Parts: structure tokens; C-alpha cells; sequence
């Protein structure tokens, strides 16, 4: 909470982020209000992230290798994420693996079970760049992405998902594979 910077409502960056948030808010597009949007700066994690991104850009089948995704969290977790990035050791049921869950659609992250509100009724949703790369099928046992199986050089997939077909959830298992960029503070009207 020391490397957060509030964005004014009348700026390009605030509008990009908020528009993308409302576009994917579905069910609750008209119940949810935005209180605040803050830029997250973590120069070190960003460098560690860019190095991983270079390795994936050089060798992934799927495109894109990188996606913007939402992570709802508890008020107490906000300082840690801003200081350290996403920490899978805080693992709700780990249905698709013991990793950090990101959602394609904000509708999912903004639910009270993922972003529970605090005493002021404020809900914490992070926007993150995530190196999804080549994803495999998640399942509850997974302490890492699932094995690629025989005849692949790479031992494991980059991430795990609910469903390979149209995936809506990504589970990532490396501290450097997800960079928080913005903290959206929202509430139910
Ligand atoms: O935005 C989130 N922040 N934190 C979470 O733990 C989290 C978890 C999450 O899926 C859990 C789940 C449960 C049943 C079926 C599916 Cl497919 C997925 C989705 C989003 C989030």
C-alpha cells in the first residue's frame, strides 16, 4: 500500500481499466460501482515477469502468451500483493489446482466469495498481466501445472484452466508469472 498511485477519473488509463471491468461484469454490470482505481508498481517483479515472458514468446504454440485477468481478494491481502505479487501459499476450494486463480471475466472475481467486502462495503479486485502461455487441464490434486506427457521436451504446461475448450479460469503456479498492474476498489450500490 506504499507503491499504489490513485488515477483521476478523467484520464485515459482510468477509462481503459474501468471500461474493460464493466464490459466483463455481465450479471452485475448495473449493481457494481467503482470507488477508486490505483496503479501498482513493482519494478523487481515486473523485470522477473518480462524475463519469463521472453522465454514463453520464444517457444509457445498458443497465442497470445499473455492476457489481462482479474483477481478478487480480501482487504487484508491487498498490502501483500502490492509488496510481493500473488502468493499461492494463501490457498475457498482449490478445485483446479493449488495455485493463484485469475478470471477472464470480472463477473467472477467481483463475487463476494472471491472479493469479500470490508466494514465500509469496499471490495478489492486486482487487474494483472498473466503469462497463461500453453495451458493444460486443471484438477484438485495439482501442486503444479499438469505434465505434458511423453514426447514433449517441456515437462509441464504453463498454466491450468477449468476447461481447455473455452477456458474462463487460469491457475498459475509461479510467483513471477502474474504482474498486478491495477487495484480496482468497487462496491454494490
Ligand atoms: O477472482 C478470483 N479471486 N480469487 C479466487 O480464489 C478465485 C477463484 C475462482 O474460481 C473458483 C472456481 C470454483 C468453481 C468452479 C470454477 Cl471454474 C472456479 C475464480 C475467481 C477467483
Amino acid at each position: 500500500s506504499m507503491n499504489l498511485e490513485r488515477l483521476a477519473e478523467n484520464t485515459g488509463e482510468f477509462q481503459e481499466v474501468v471500461r474493460a471491468f464493466y464490459d466483463t461484469l455481465d450479471a452485475a454490470r448495473s449493481s457494481i460501482r467503482v470507488v477508486r482505481v490505483e496503479r501498482v508498481s513493482h519494478p523487481l517483479l515486473q523485470q522477473q515477469y518480462e524475463l519469463y515472458r521472453e522465454r514463453l514468446l520464444q517457444r509457445c504454440e498458443r497465442r497470445p502468451v499473455e492476457q489481462v485477468l482479474y483477481h478478487g481478494t480480501t482487504a487484508p491481502a491487498v498490502p501483500d500483493i502490492c509488496a510481493h505479487g500473488f502468493n499461492r501459499s494463501f490457498c475457498n476450494a482449490t478445485v483446479y489446482g493449488k495455485g493463484v486463480y485469475f478470471a477472464r471475466r470480472a463477473s467472477l472475481s467481483v463475487q463476494d466469495r472471491y472479493s469479500p467486502p470490508n466494514a465500509d462495503g469496499h471490495k478489492a479486485v486486482f487487474v494483472a498481466r498473466v503469462l497463461t502461455g500453453d495451458y493444460g487441464q486443471g484438477r484438485r490434486g495439482l501442486r503444479a501445472p499438469p505434465l505434458r506427457g511423453p514426447g514433449h521436451v517441456l515437462l509441464r504446461y504453463d498454466s491450468a484452466v477449468d476447461c481447455i475448450c473455452q477456458p474462463s479460469i487460469f491457475v498459475i503456479f509461479h510467483d513471477t508469472q502474474a504482474l498486478p498492474t491495477h487495484l480496482i476498489t468497487c462496491e454494490h450500490v
